[PDB]
């Protein structure tokens, strides 16, 4: 009842990639139970960024996942207290980007506070030379670990000319709600398609959309 059919969000983001500091803010809305959302983003400090904006995409919203098949919803359950997440994304060419995030609910609006720290993105690689074209769809595996959930995914970043640069995500999701007030899910999977809808001014304005649907494995079992 705290998370309604349509929800708005406001976001603040600050961090560094290699040696370059920046801040963003964003606002948007979506449908938490249908698992769709839109964010309109502004780089408000340090723009234009010297790196492809694509590497920030996953840092801009776990409340908007359609949890199907009765999967207990760790994220929606966490309100009013909210939750946090922390992640390491490792690119196969040396870039590493960590991020920590706080998610709260204030006067009916979701509030995100995110911090980014990326290092060792190769100065002559596709991210620094802006040869990227957004992400392929992906499937994240989530599983309970230590009272929270952990997530694992490999994502494919499309490159100019075809071809991909791969990265791996390891995420820890922590609820701010007491564990005895949470019904934990078993292992499940989130199918996701994160898409750049619009951009302008050398990526200092960006519009992103995501659709995300959670499910069990639907293959028959011999056991």
């Amino acid at each position: 009842a705290l998370i309604t059919e349509n929800m708005h969000m406001k976001l603040y983001m600050e961090g560094t990639v290699n040696n370059h500091h920046f801040k963003c803010t964003s606002e948007g809305e979506g449908k938490p139970y249908e698992g769709t959302q839109t964010m309109r983003i502004k780089v408000v400090e340090g723009g234009p960024l010297p790196f492809a904006f694509d590497i920030l995409a996953t840092s801009f919203s776990k409340t908007f996942i359609n949890h199907t098949q009765g999967i207990p919803d760790f994220f929606k359950q966490s309100f009013p207290e909210g939750f946090t997440w922390e992640r390491v994304t490792t690119y196969e060419d040396g870039g590493v980007l960590t991020a920590t995030q706080d998610t709260s609910l204030q006067d009916g609006c979701l509030i995100y506070n995110v911090k980014i720290r990326g290092v060792n993105f190769p100065s002559n690689g596709p991210v620094m030379q802006k040869k990227t074209l957004g992400w392929e769809a992906c499937t994240e595996m989530l599983y309970p670990a230590d009272g929270g959930l952990e997530g694992r995914a490999d994502m494919a970043l499309k490159l100019v000319g075809g071809g991909h640069l791969i990265c791996n995500l390891k995420t820890t999701y922590r609820s701010k709600k007491p564990a005895k007030n949470l019904k934990m899910p078993g292992v499940y999977y989130v199918d996701r398609r994160l898409e750049r809808i619009k951009e302008a001014d050398k990526e200092t304005y960006v519009e992103q959309h995501e659709v995300a649907v959670a499910r069990y494995c639907d293959l028959p079992s011999k056991l």
